[PDB]
């Protein structure tokens, strides 16, 4: 559903995740304005990964990484955790909105 939680198994082919995420670019919130934002996939850069698996698009909400809630994280901290994770990263997402 367009706000469902899916722990996506995002497998890195080589050059890290294909998702360029932001924490939240403050323009309110595409689902959570009164609530804190998590992390958002801003875009997909080739690689494979998100685009290849075909789950994540340029607007899905990232809640966490394998249950490690990204609440109050800046985009870098999210990605730092996404770099601490190995070849296949599990991310806890919610369906976002597309551009």
């Amino acid at each position: 559903k367009p706000g469902d939680t899916f722990e996506v198994e995002l497998a890195k082919t080589d050059g890290s995740l294909g998702i360029s995420v932001t924490v939240l670019f403050d323009k309110g919130g595409v689902n959570t304005s009164v609530r804190h934002g998590g992390i958002y996939v801003k875009a997909i850069i080739p690689k494979g990964a998100a685009e290849s698996d075909g789950r994540i698009h340029k607007g899905d909400r990232v809640l966490a990484v394998n249950g490690v809630s990204l609440e109050g994280a800046t985009h870098k901290q999210a990605v730092e955790t996404l770099r601490n994770t190995g070849q296949v990263v599990h991310l806890l997402l919610e369906k976002g909105q597309v551009p």
